[PDB]
């Protein structure tokens, strides 16, 4: 759920979850995908993408098990599709910490009315 996956944002990067990306660009936030800003951006386009997989279990309202050993993310056993749906949110935590270096202020609240519709995934 978006519990576990702000607490592993804020794990990986350092920073305030929603405050950071809760609104950024035309991917990272509320629903839908857009063309891509930035590296940042296309983290969060690309676990859109990955939630595209998900069978029998909700994203946003889910919880599920994963744990920090040796300052990395594990996701626990659950079952498929709470483990996929661990696994996209990992990969875009470890996403948005390896381009923090790019990180732009000015894409925060982007307006998302104005994003060029996204590809197919």
């Amino acid at each position: 759920s978006l519990f576990e996956l702000g607490k592993m944002i804020l794990q990986e990067t350092g920073k305030n979850p929603a405050k950071s990306y809760g609104a950024y660009g035309c991917n990272c936030g509320v629903l839908g995908r857009g063309k891509p800003k930035d590296a940042t951006d296309r983290c969060c386009y690309v676990h859109k993408c990955c939630y595209k997989k998900l069978t029998g279990c909700d994203p946003k309202k889910d919880r599920y098990s994963y744990s920090w050993k040796d300052k990395t993310i594990v996701c626990g056993e659950n079952n498929p599709c709470l483990k996929e749906l661990c696994e996209c949110d990992k990969a875009v935590a470890i996403c948005l910490r390896e381009n923090l270096g790019t990180y732009n202020k000015k894409y925060r609240y982007h307006l998302k009315p104005f994003c060029k519709k996204a590809d197919p995934c």
